[PDB]
């Protein structure tokens, strides 16, 4: 395990050499401060995502934390998983700060900062919440398209809004706003996806007057206006005429942004070059993906690939190949990734036969460690007497929703502390949604406790499937709930102060990008 400094990372970013800068702390602390291109991969779930986010075993990986002692453990596990070029960031987070490195809060910062850059450079049109409300009061001919995931749209939405995820905008707009006089308004929860969506439509050159709802659902609430909930308005299937026209416009945008082209043979060649990381991504809807997709491809709906790029393409400097079956979605998404400095190509010449693999994406995993298992009914019997400690590794949010009675929620990254707090037990039984994450924790629990440790066969899902009783709420938390950053732009229970604070934070991103100076972003037109 070597050591790499802020300067080593900065040099690689400027030269655009592949690298993976991983913050191994939990998400909440990550969200308080981290380098622009640092990807968050909590030590707690390192093994579950590393092979997908950093596929090249010899990729220069640099892990860090802020002194918790998580980094050295992460480095060792990576070595044992087969990664040959692992290092610790000199001084950790503080080392980066002390060297003069720029630090950012929140999540998916490159994507959000880029969004602000687009508006700053192209002056992307926007309408105040009050102006849009007036249009509604005037029964104006206008459609409001929500560019977020369908589940976000269902949580809360702008009155009359229609769900049209980011990458679907250029493809579906002609069917939702056929009259060129019809105004098209794009919204999200905050600003990012609304800016990208509005500019996507302008870049594609639609005849309709377009504008982003300024500050989205957050702005709607701050304006004292009313949101709807549980809505189901959504885009529909389009005609071939609509598709062909939009595809021509999209391809032009992609060519303009420098998006590369590839055919199946070209793809195979890239995957044959072991000196580069190549992510094969399907930008269509989840439903289409599961109905049939290219072998080796991962499902990353376009709008979200552009919004949460670091969750998938964690190796900055890597190569991306996008898949779609319409000629619009991949081209548009690629144009944005190109502007965010990514080397990206769109896969051409695909036929219906190429989408042969079916079902949900199966993430690549390392060898599964061995463990002695116990059936749900046996565990129930054990719990009839004291002495059995059940540890739940699922996300704290999931735990609060439903868990095995008496189970203690824990952070895999803080097991020593959790076990001390819980006292002693005659035996431990580990669980999680399916038992997958808990299985990777067996060895550590055995080491720290020196007690018999078992894995619940099938996890909590199996327990529930057995008809056994469950308990909800924060029954017993043996670790602090820092596994998830409370995004001010998700849900409707965030205080107005936090929501306005989120907008203020985005307002300062372009200035921060200037101070960082390693992004290489550019905005076409
Ligand atoms: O992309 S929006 O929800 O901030």
């Amino acid at each position: 395990i070597a050591v790499r400094t802020f300067h080593d990372i900065r040099a690689a970013l400027l030269a655009r050499r592949e690298l993976a800068l991983l913050d191994v702390r939990e998400e909440d602390p990550f969200a308080q401060a981290h380098p622009l291109f640092a990807a968050n991969l909590p030590l707690s779930r390192l093994e579950l995502e590393i092979h997908a986010r950093v596929p090249r075993r010899d990729t220069p990986i640099t892990v860090y934390d802020d002194g918790e002692g998580l980094a050295p453990v992460a480095a060792q596990r990576l070595h044992d998983l087969g990664y040959s070029d692992v290092a610790l960031l000199d001084g950790g987070l503080s080392g980066w700060r002390n060297a003069g490195g720029e630090l950012f809060r929140d999540v998916n910062v490159p994507s959000k900062a880029f969004g602000e850059l687009v508006e700053a450079e192209r002056h992307t049109p926007s309408l105040a919440a009050e102006e849009v409300q007036a249009l509604l009061d005037a029964r104006a001919e206008a459609v409001i398209l929500d560019a977020r995931r369908f589940d976000e749209y269902q949580t809360m939405s702008i009155p009359g809004g229609i769900s049209v995820p980011g990458a679907e905008l250029v493809l579906r707009v002609a069917e939702l706003a056929p009259d060129p006089r019809t105004r098209v308004i794009v919204n999200c929860a905050g600003r990012t996806r609304s800016i990208i969506g509005t500019q996507s439509l302008l870049n594609a050159g639609i005849p309709n007057p377009v504008a982003a709802l300024r500050n989205g659902t957050i702005g709607w609430t701050l304006a004292g206006q009313q949101l709807e909930h549980g809505q189901t308005r959504r885009f529909g299937a389009i005609s071939q005429d609509t598709r062909k026209a939009a595809a021509q416009r999209a391809r032009a945008v992609a060519d303009r942004a420098g998006v590369e082209r590839l055919d199946l043979a070209g793809l195979a060649q890239w995957q044959d070059e072991h000196d580069r990381t190549t992510y094969l991504l399907d930008v269509r809807t989840p439903e289409e993906y599961e109905a049939g997709h290219l072998p080796g491809s991962r499902s990353t709906p376009g709008g979200q690939l552009v919004q949460e790029t670091d969750h998938v393409a964690s190796v900055r400097g890597a190569r991306l190949v996008l898949v779609d079956d319409d000629g619009v979605r991949a081209n548009m998404s690629a144009s944005w990734l190109a502007q965010m400095g990514w080397q990206v190509a769109v896969l051409d010449g695909l036929s219906e036969a190429d989408f042969s693999e079916r079902g949900a994406w199966s993430a690549p995993l390392p060898r599964q460690p061995r463990a002695d298992t116990i059936d749900p009914t046996t565990l129930a019997d054990w719990l009839g007497e004291p002495g059995t400690r059940v540890l739940d590794f699922t996300a704290s949010a999931n735990y609060a929703k439903r868990h095995i009675p008496g189970a203690a929620w824990v952070l895999r990254s803080q097991l020593k502390q959790a076990l001390e707090r819980l006292g002693t037990a005659e035996r431990y039984v580990l669980t999680c949604g399916s038992s997958l994450l808990a299985r990777f924790a067996v060895a550590e629990v055995q080491a720290l406790s020196g007690k018999p440790v078992f894995l619940l066969d099938g996890g909590t899902s199996a327990w529930v499937a057995a008809g056994l009783p469950t308990e909800d709420g924060e029954s017993l938390l043996a670790s602090p709930r820092i596994d998830r950053y409370r995004r001010p732009y998700e849900g409707t229970d965030n205080p107005r102060e936090a929501m306005q604070g989120y907008l203020d934070w985005e307002f300062g991103l372009v200035e921060q990008l200037g101070r960082d100076g390693t992004h290489g972003f550019f905005v076409i037109e």
